[PDB]
């Protein structure tokens, strides 16, 4: 890992083709020298000790079908790092540039990806419900978000806070895949079923597309999911669709502000106003005092949030 600095090329797993940075000592390693502390890739080797082996590969190509969720997760971890020092001045998750790990080839079969409190990993996928997750680059950016959010806010995991935590790594994931311009408001379709063209994990512009609340009226109070903090996001996903886009929603208009200011409002908000215990009530009085600050109490853009919120029933 003490190398010289070089730049790789190689394929992704949608086949597109990509240069990312390396590290050279006798072999080519995954590790980019130009962000931060670092961003190094590892092999997982199909099992589930973490992180794995650092990538080591012997002529700085990386075409080989196992290679292209290595070549991914490493450039992708790189587009993330790059908006949240651009567009936030956040140099990495804690803000102190700290290396960002990905472990890829995680198990096997593995439909999934995660922060585990110290690194990403990511599934391969089955091949039929996903294929490797790193080729998704708002999965990325949403895994890479929980980061920033345990290091900052620290939204507990379960119940509203843990369905905060999710839009806001659904939010960022979005608008990153925005930022490194195919973007949608729709979350994993890069690496969800191929063979079904069209669909997603889940919608920020219409939640209920698959089956997701889109109303605090709708939300779910049941066990599952710990409390259902992938499902309740649509409702903060929902609210900040509209205050980027705009619309109208059971009756409620929304003019749209535009996702630059969508980002530095929810951006505010996770950094100086959240909680680690903080309900969608608290978020909604975060989002505005944060576009309150930015912007002015009497702006269009405070009472855009305030008229999203609405839209979703979150008073
Ligand atoms: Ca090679
Ligand atoms: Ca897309
Ligand atoms: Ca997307
Ligand atoms: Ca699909
Ligand atoms: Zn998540």
């Amino acid at each position: 890992i003490t190398g010289t600095s070089t730049v790789g090329v190689g394929r992704g797993v949608l086949g597109d083709q990509k240069n990312i940075n390396t590290t050279y000592s006798t072999y080519y390693y995954l590790q980019d020298n130009t962000r931060g502390n670092g961003i190094f890739t590892y092999d997982a080797k199909y099992r589930t000790t973490l992180p794995g082996s650092l990538w080591a590969d012997a002529d700085n190509q990386f075409f080989a079908s196992y290679d292209a969720p290595a070549v991914d997760a490493h450039y992708y971890a790189g587009v993330t790092y790059d908006y949240y020092k651009n567009v936030h001045n956040r140099l990495s998750y804690d803000g102190n540039n700290a290396a960002i790990r990905s472990s890829v080839h995680y198990s096997q079969g593995y439909n999934n990806a995660f922060w585990n409190g110290s690194q990403m990993v990511y599934g391969d996928g089955d091949g039929q419900t996903f294929i490797p997750l790193s080729g998704g680059i708002d999965v990325v950016a949403h895994e890479l978000t929980h980061a920033v959010t345990d290091y900052t806010a620290g939204l507990i995991y379960q119940n509203e806070s843990g369905a905060i935590n999710e839009a806001i790594s659904d939010i960022f994931g979005t608008l990153v895949e925005f930022y490194a311009n195919n973007p949608d408001w729709e979350i994993g379709e890069d690496v969800y079923t191929p063979g079904i063209s069209g669909d997603s994990l889940r919608s920020m512009s219409d939640p209920a597309k698959y089956g997701d609340p889109d109303h605090y009226s709708k939300r779910y109070t049941g066990t599952q999911d710990n409390g259902g903090v992938h499902i309740n996001s649509g409702i903060i996903n929902k609210a900040a669709y509209l205050i980027s886009q705009g619309g109208t929603h059971y009756g409620v208009s929304v003019v749209g502000i535009g996702r630059d200011k969508l980002g530095k409002i929810f951006y505010r908000a996770l950094t100086q106003y959240l909680t680690p215990t903080s309900n969608f009530s608290q978020l909604r009085a975060a989002a505005v005092q944060s576009a309150t600050d930015l912007y002015g109490s009497t702006s269009q853009e405070v009472a855009s949030v305030k008229q999203a919120f609405d839209a979703v029933g979150v008073k």
